[PDB]
């Protein structure tokens, strides 16, 4: 009801208590020792969670000042949840560390605006100079290391998703939740399918307990419920003097239709077999040009030059097998030409940019997996569904990695990197003696992620710090190992995207915010 | 309302308190001296229970952190009981000296991944050697003795138990039925039965009291409603020169069939029983080969080559006897070769194991019984309704002994097995001091369910273990009677499922509770 | 009545509020960096301080909690003022360690009477390693070096305090009295100088000062006031054929004796004047005797056997010359061998020696010093009242570092000798490892000294107090300049007496706390 504007420093009160009860909230549950929080839901039992985007959302409290605090710095970690999922806190440490070093130089009376300016050059010279110290990473050991550090420190989840990507290759596409049982159960979609079970139980065909797989078959396509006196009759008669299996793939089937081809086929007469519609309208249609481009059959409609009842032999697909059960069905090396792959290569090239972009290349990448690559989902099983939902959020994480590393490459990690990179920019210089200022500042701030994470090891940051301070190369503590020496050699590797994504989203928020002179509110 | 964030031991220290209240209501309630607990309920008067899940499920408490570590523990409790019924008070007690330990351990500061891993190595462990030690017993003398031990020591309801299982065989199903008088009664009635009766009263033969017996009955199988076609008679005449009864099963018939059919057995040509079909058009298609091989018969339906209109004498099943009644419809026996039941029995023992677990077992067991088995009645000689659900869960409780004592067996009770391997594994180590300790942990917290078994007699726990200690393999002391002597001897025996299940699932909320750091939350 | 019961933690959380109120409001003061503390006056103005000290002793806080951490904290702090002076906010931080790094210990659940025992072993070891280490001051520039650096750093009044005492001699009495301007002023007082100043005003001999110069007088010392004679012919006509002028010292005197001895001043026979004995009955008796013996003279006894009557030239006192004004009596010189002199002397100081320490003892030694050498007054003004307490503050630790440099000398300073001393600290071992773990807390609690001035500095305190470590005897790192290199060279040293007494009084003061495990106060 009531209303509070403040301004300045009064204001400026309010935000940093809120950010250091943020902080204290999140920065010290991240790493191995760092915990897990618990979110509460109404209905039923709270989520125990480290994921800081799934903590950023939950934050709600009394206070309105830490409340729109949250609200502001949630865009920024939702975007690198949205890039990397992991290290957050750092981004947001970061952010911390460089608003209390905002408020030295609004106490020293700088200009933010210029500070920020900066800060900002330095952050882009301190993206090109990471790109520089970016190492390929190309070896399934690698892959495993990077694997096991997303799952922190999980050398089963890696070596485990390593070996799957090894086996289903670089274009092996994921998408996984995990089933009732407590198995790790690899499964592999090879080619075309879809989950579909039979449209009647006569369904069974020559493999028993009504499995079904007809090899070199002809494949049909029906824009709608044929209708007429079973329809295709050329086409049916030319099967019927082929004797090869007979698929279908029907919009809908009359009812007489399904009764006579259950006495065509379990007479002995002619082997068809059909599937209902597989998808949505202009979706079924897309994966109807797909498939005929996959199997080098065209898509069988009255929509084309011809009409669907009398037309030629040839506008049906062809296939090496195809396999149709209760629960699915699939396509075994259909046989259609490179010319026409590589057509819908260019037409998946089109699209990958997208408007819409969220599950429209998710949708051109299920059709490449289902054209070259494959489906590769691994149930991982275990107790409580937080602890799969945590799986697969540490699962996802590590895929990402791994699409980061295969694009560009990994850079060292633990943050050894940051400070390499942050004594290697110390000289960079600007317009004036104010910005200088402000970029060593930002620099020496810059270190509280790495100093942060050694609190939570429960050990001292200052000896650590200044040691690596001290040490140059690829020298670096593993607190876990408790040692000194090469990280890269204890294969401790980052993505390039997640720290660069997250040091210019964190960077520029914080510059642009901490520059704030006034703030409206409203209390009870 | 207003939201608020704790941190750490203080809010781990609200929770122990309401988990301590928590335990302390489970305590009372098992065992022999285990007494029953009132819980009030709106909708009539409290309801006065001994089982774990009916009080776990009605848990409020008033404090918001006991009130949500409630919730989380009540999911291991939940699956408990999905799984086997009752041991949710061994997990209890297992949560609870488990949760001191972790609280001082954090009161030393100590590292808790490195505890999880030594939990679940000591788990792994102890898994493998409990597996090890399970012991081969199917006589059904020891069938006996489990149900009785899991009725309380009582000898009538395990006897009747037994008995059931024999009738209907190691595979068949026994189910439990509702009981109004003071004695319990098990009846066995064979072949498919349903609750129909026959649809005109007329239909009643001569026998009094509603009986209508066919001897020798032959089965006709209608995919439709084919009473308006009226063009049976061809068939049905054929059946009169055969001499026989035919009996319909139709998916419905109108008055005029009706009354033809009651004018003709009253004219004295046929005598005929009509009945609906049961069940769902999926349903009853599945049901319809079932009876056709109990019969000897094929699926007759209309949606194939062939069909009602022009069918042969032949094509209709052969049964010793139908019992038709107002209460239910029931074939006795059919008279068909048993190969394919057996087929399809296998078939579907591929169909068995599937994610979908609850709403389709139910269904799956009574098709397999019907198949294979005998229907299982049972009625209970308690007086009121919580001593109905009392003997009742008993009852299940009785019967998943029987099933986890069929495919793997049981061991020795009273947790026994348990102090005799953990003393042997007092050696156990993991990678670091931190795991070797942590497995120190459960070494000391498994004790817990032992000692609270023998407190539950009011009695110090120390003097039992002292000397269960110095004793070895099957010794033990017998609580309910309070002597000591030989564990097998005492005939108190523990199924492996359950145990196995038990500490997995404590392993896990181990895992998760130690995780825990913070919290936000509400207050009015 | 009120009751308020604490049990373990209970009462632990308070005591760790309380403990750390207390030391943020003790830590602000000391270093160079160190900043100035408010002790409200509700009547007049507060005092602007830097004693932690002089803030703890007088400040009392309100909240029940608060006030027992401040009770049991405040004896300690008390002593030391009543021993020390200063070290106060030093002896203040290592209790806070003690009992911070024992909660801990307690926390690990470790034996707390075996670490005390372990504690007391390690104080004591460490005091005979500080005797070890002592090494004396002689030279005056180190004294007025110590002088200083105790004075924090006021160089002018601690070279005009080192030069003052050597003035005095060693055994020369010091004290400090308020002046009127800015600037303090020494005063050598020599010979007998006492508060009495003249009656009637024709005793001016000297004019424009008051002051009455005698030719080696006559000087009488009377236990008795004249009242009933009138008549001193014995003394009077024996001073005539003297011709000398005469001092008359009495217990009191009477009008009559006024009125007599002024007219013989008006006579003009030989200078008269009389004074009154400074002080109560048994002080003045008890100057008479030391009066007579420097002045080789005899008092008058009225309690023993003589009188005026029997008079010669030793019964009546001499001194070479005198000194009287309207305010005190100054004698230059007396006629005294030293072997009485100091025999009286060494028989006062072997009643000196007793438990007494107060003000009639500390003029006692005033006492001496004007019979042996001299005696230092220092005269303190300032233009505020709060400057002149900074000044007093400041100019009673330099007199306690004199004190302790002319007793012993002092030792290594700033606590780097703590922690020299701590790095051979960790050979000693206990009866178990209890004891072992008590020791080594003497090795995790000797870093108060470091961690506070690096608090105070706000630099990195870990590598800092590593690299001094590194180094030995005179190197360390100046917080006044905040740069490492030798100490000594700018006599930066600690009395031994203080920092023995306070690091074991507070060890034992604070491990007596620290095994505290029920607290009982008052409810509102």
């Amino acid at each position: 009801a009531a209303k509070d504007v403040k301004f300045g420093n009064d204001a400026r009160v309010k935000m940093l208590r809120g950010v250091n009860v943020l902080a204290d909230a999140v920065k010290v549950t991240l790493g191995p020792k760092g915990r897990n929080v618990v979110l509460d839901k109404s209905f039923g039992a709270p989520t125990i969670t480290k994921d800081g985007v799934s903590v950023a959302r939950e934050i709600e409290l009394e206070d309105k000042f830490e409340n729109m605090g949250a609200q502001m710095v949630k865009e920024v970690a939702s975007k690198a949840n949205d890039a990397a999922g992991d290290g957050t806190t750092t981004a947001t440490v970061l952010a911390q560390a460089i608003i209390t070093e905002g408020l030295k130089a609004v106490a020293a009376g700088m200009n933010p605006m210029d500070l920020k300016r900066g800060i900002d050059k330095a952050v882009t010279a301190a993206v090109e100079e990471l790109k520089a110290l970016s190492v390929p990473c190309s070896d399934s050991k690698a892959i495993a290391q990077v694997g096991t550090i997303s799952a922190n420190s999980d050398e089963t989840v890696g070596k485990l998703i390593a070996e799957a990507m090894d086996k289903v290759g670089k274009e092996g596409v994921i998408t996984v939740e995990d089933g009732t049982g407590l198995q790790d159960e690899l499964d592999v979609v090879e080619g075309m399918q879809f989950d579909r079970g039979y449209l009647s139980p006569y369904f069974i065909n020559k493999p028993e307990t009504g499995a079904v797989e007809l090899e070199s078959p002809f494949i049909l396509l029906a824009d709608k419920k044929i209708s007429n006196i079973r329809e295709m009759l050329p086409v049916l008669e030319a099967v019927a003097k082929a004797g090869k299996p007979l698929l279908i793939i029907a919009e809908d089937v009359e009812g007489e239709a399904l009764a006579t081809l259950v006495v065509n086929t379990m007479r002995g007469i002619v082997k068809v077999a059909a599937v209902k519609a597989p998808g949505f309208g202009d979706r079924r249609k897309a994966m109807l040009q797909d498939i005929a481009t996959l199997t080098g059959g065209t898509v069988i409609s009255e929509e084309i030059g011809m009409e669907l009842e009398k037309a030629t032999l040839e506008d049906l697909g062809q296939a090496k097998r195809v396999v149709i059960n209760k629960d699915t069905t699939t396509i075994i090396d259909g046989v259609g030409e490179e010319a026409a792959i590589q057509g819908r290569v260019a037409q998946i090239r089109q699209q990958i940019e997208e408007a819409t972009s969220d599950y429209d290349r998710e949708k051109l990448q299920e059709r490449v997996a289902k054209l070259a690559g494959g489906v590769a989902v691994i149930k991982v099983g275990a107790a409580t569904e937080v602890e799969m939902k945590e799986k697969k959020a540490r699962v996802e994480d590590a895929l990402h990695a791994t699409r980061a590393a295969v694009e560009e490459g990994v850079v060292a990690g633990g943050g050894v990197a940051l400070i390499r990179v942050a004594s290697k920019l110390a000289d960079l210089r600007g317009q004036n003696e104010d910005q200088n200022v402000g970029i060593k500042v930002a620099l020496r701030a810059m270190e509280a992620p790495l100093r942060q994470i050694v609190l939570n090891c429960g050990e001292e940051p200052s000896v650590v710090a200044n040691t690596v301070k001290g040490g140059d190369g690829n020298y670096g503590y593993n607190a876990a190992t408790e040692e000194y020496g090469n990280m890269i050699d204890m294969g401790i590797l980052d993505p390039t995207k997640v720290t660069r994504s997250a040091l210019q989203y964190a960077a520029s928020v914080a510059g642009l915010m901490i520059t704030t002179e006034c703030m409206v509110t409203d209390l009870p």
